[PDB]
């Protein structure tokens, strides 16, 4: 299987500051068996250059937690008309302090389009954003993931 | 554990056509272990009058089989800087023809604050909505799931 082409599209690539940027519900399941909800940006996800696979890095604590016990995982993405459903499975993890870098293939796509314009839940970046979330860390680990992928 | 208050606001009344609402992304777990969402607004959702409760009114499929199978679910709702994850466990339910009438009790509320501006998932109701939704059916199921809790 492969990330979707307009999942990449959303995906791909890093925002600049001082602009709108949408916030991804990541989803993964906790030891109850409730669904456990982070928000993550295109600076925390990122496709594969062949797009086979969707690299992550992940902050949170009990996401980290539910990743590690589960392996599975999923995300909502919204564009246009369309609201993406995506389940995930991770395949492999590199860990850096509170860091976990993580692999994930897709194992269900859902295109739910209701035909009406949606907007994606929305954030806006800034400097002082990227400083506190660390970006340049964030970035270096997605190169060795990469590499150790590739 | 009742509904929180600050979430009872975000989901109490039921939007007229032609109105931005949130969407709200409801979360099932599927039998693989896999998170599983849907997206609800207003319209579906609906805190009892004593805020004791959230009811919800379910019409995807594979939704209304995760609750069936597990009895639990989960809600995202954004407002302001906030973004506000519930765990839920469902305690009542009444079913309809493709329509799963639920009562859920409030297990977990964790409200993931960053400190900046944050807009909800949007759409605008209309008629063209209500019309492809069946708002009267699903206004007619919450009012039958309201007097089964009331009356209790
Ligand atoms: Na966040
Ligand atoms: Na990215
Ligand atoms: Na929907
Ligand atoms: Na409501």
């Amino acid at each position: 299987s492969k990330v979707p082409g307009e999942i990449a599209e959303l995906l791909r690539g890093f925002p600049d500051v001082d602009v709108q940027e949408q916030a991804f519900a990541f989803l993964t399941v906790d030891t109850g068996g409730y669904p456990h909800s982070a928000l993550l940006s295109r600076t925390e996800l990122e496709p594969s250059t062949d797009e086979a696979v969707l690299f992550a890095v992940v902050a949170s604590p009990r996401t980290r937690a539910n990743l590690r016990r589960t392996g599975t995982a999923g995300l909502i993405a919204i564009d246009g008309t369309t609201c993406h459903h995506l389940k995930l499975r991770m395949t492999g993890s590199l860990a850096d302090r509170g860091l976990l870098a993580c692999i994930f293939s897709v194992v269900d796509h859902k295109r739910d389009d209701l035909g009406i314009p949606l907007q994606p839940m929305l954030f806006r970046t800034s400097a002082d954003l990227a400083e506190q979330e660390d970006w340049p860390r964030t970035r270096d680990l997605f190169e060795r993931l990469r590499a150790g992928y590739e």
